[PDB]
């Protein structure tokens, strides 16, 4: 499944809550957590479209009330193949 | 094609949306995504002039409403050869 | 014990106080301290659920009055196995 | 030619426009682009005094209207030899 | 002596003044200087409890009036052994 | 000569002007330029006490009017030997 779900937070703690809520909500794989600069943190998941819709919704609801909270919650159901080149495949 | 299109966003999520909209809009290659500091993120595309005009317009429209949104959308149709030395050739 | 406790602070000094108060409060292991960007710092502990509840409560109370203070104090008693992939195992 | 021209911007996009306008305006070499922190970006050029005067003027005019815009535009016609030790020789 | 003294500043210049005043004030060892992000800088000293009390007091008084000044001044007389794992042993 | 002169600026451009004015003003050696985070930049010089007094005064006057300007200008005529461990010896 190649849909992409992304949540961006202010700080790491809400990003970890978002990642947990996303991965518990539907069958998605956590492919990255990126320290963006300035305090933004982004967590990325992949899966089938329906799973990513459910996951991103659950992660937004969950992280909104944690720490400095939620910046963005967004889905792209099929990114262009060019965009794959900037997406992490595995987290570290 | 050596035209250059660039979009800068506040945060990574709108930058990924910009990259997707740009690369779907016209025949352009995504050459980099740069974490600038402070939370700015910049995505860079190359292509023929007409393709880059279409791409940057589509990416600006798309990322404006995502997360903390859009900072800059700019085209340079032929950068000086000196400028090539600071442009990424391939993303990571 | 796989419960997760996290405290995020503005600056390193309150994060070190949080880590000390957490690890003195109950049997938890300090698994990471992450410089997030922008001045956020996050400290992470693992342990049994009861121990992590006590630890995070003690760390929040303690670091609130140090430096620029407390951003987030949060517990996840059982993270999804996917989330383990973004959690540090050992600090540096 | 050892004169030094420097432009600092808020974000990368105006810095790339400054670099293009500088290098098109007169015979100068782009020696660096530095991500400073906080979102500042600095672009550095070397050349003969007259060329650097023209270049920095053209780059300031050009980048002022791009993205978050212009912070500094400055020339040093002959830096002390000590200062050479902190100036990049080649960009990456 | 295992007491810990810490001062956090806005910028490096007040941190260097804090480190000098701390190390002149009592027998303490400067174990680290950490660039935290966002402009915070933290300097860490170790020593016997009395020495660290004197040092941190002297460093706070001294750096308060330098640059963007003082964020935090804090002592932990005996950190938990877990906390040793995030404390630098030697500066770089 | 082991006196230490330091100037901290908002952005790199005023730091380079400070370094030039300092090194032209008296016999001092530029030992570092540090990107601190958040946009702070610090430049460090060493020399005899009189030379460092003259240099730091000249650098403060010069960089105040460049870009986002001056944060701190400070001299320590003899740092504690402990502080040498956090001072750069050579710039990069």
């Amino acid at each position: 499944g190649i849909a992409l779900g992304m949540i961006e937070t202010r700080g790491l703690v809400p990003a970890i809550e978002a990642a947990d809520a996303m991965t518990k909500a539907a069958e998605v794989r956590l492919v990255g957590r990126q320290f963006v600069g300035g305090g933004y943190v982004t967590v990325l998941v992949r899966g089938e479209t329906g799973a990513v819709n459910a996951a991103v919704r659950a992660g937004a609801d969950a992280c909104e009330r944690v720490g400095d909270g939620l910046v963005a919650a967004h889905i792209i159901a099929r990114v262009h193949s060019e965009v794959e080149n900037i997406l992490p495949k595995a987290p570290q």
